């Protein structure tokens, strides 16, 4: 098609490996470029973490309000708000904020800690029809991004279709989605990347990812004014180790998704 080539063109401009899916929810038609490939997640797993302690709370109608300690050992390499409560506490749904809206990785390892570890992550997803995404470690070892290593990665299709059924469809309780779909829109790091693409009078909520291998990610819901909502994925990743992240390569993908 006309965007797979655009697209391509652009991943050949960029030197990396790009992936996208699109999800029109309007025919349930889908665009795909390298959408069966593996990629390191990054911090877009924090989604599923999220998620997974939402669905808790289903049954645990007060999990939310539950205080978490935060000591300085919990401290990691990234942790612009749990660094605001060291040695006090923040409660699971103040963790899941800072996870999803600031990135926060000290408040991913507790979602982490909370689920029983990376395997209680996987089994969610396992749990509502993802049987790609795959989470093996915390933070920050999960933002490797080696070539070719299937730990920490899922697949563009798998993760759009995932985040699809997460916030438009039911695979949450109707108050558990609708938090969640509130937390993406209040997503503070996506501002450079698909937003950057897409028509401004749309409004967007996302999940960044970013690692080693300059690795560049963004999953999003969009709601267009007049319009069924979209779900885009836009992953990327470099050759280099320590290669420069490259958030237009996102924004530019956008584009050509939002020209059809």
């Amino acid at each position: 098609s006309a965007v797979q080539q655009k697209l391509a063109a652009l991943e050949k401009s960029s030197g990396g490996r790009l992936g996208v899916a699109l999800i029109d929810t309007a025919d349930n038609t889908q665009v795909l470029y390298r959408g069966d490939e593996r990629f390191p997640m990054c911090s877009t797993s924090k989604v599923m973490a999220a998620a997974a302690v939402l669905k808790q709370s289903e049954t645990q109608k007060q999990l939310l309000n539950q205080p978490v300690e935060i000591k300085p050992a919990d401290l990691v390499n990234y942790n612009p708000i749990a660094e605001k409560h060291v040695n006090g506490t923040m409660t699971l749904a103040e963790l899941s904020a800072a996870a999803l809206q600031y990135s926060d990785n000290t408040a991913m390892n507790k979602l982490i800690a909370q689920l029983g570890g990376p395997g209680g992550v996987t089994a969610f997803a396992r749990a509502i029809g993802d049987e790609t995404f795959r989470l093996d470690r915390t933070e920050p070892t999960l933002n490797t991004a080696i070539p070719g290593d299937p730990r920490d990665t899922t697949t563009p299709r798998a993760m759009a279709q995932t985040l699809r059924q997460l916030t438009l469809g039911h695979a949450l309780g109707e108050t558990q989605r609708a938090q969640l779909v509130t937390w993406l829109k209040g997503n503070t790091t996506g501002a450079a990347s698909i937003r950057a693409g897409l028509p401004t009078s749309w409004t967007v909520g996302d999940k960044t990812g970013s690692g080693d291998y300059g690795t560049t990610n963004d999953i999003a819901v969009i709601w267009p004014q007049g319009r069924a909502p979209l779900v885009l994925v836009t992953y990327f990743t470099q050759p280099q180790q320590n290669a420069e992240s490259r958030r237009d390569v996102l924004a530019s993908a956008a584009r050509i998704i939002a020209e059809g």
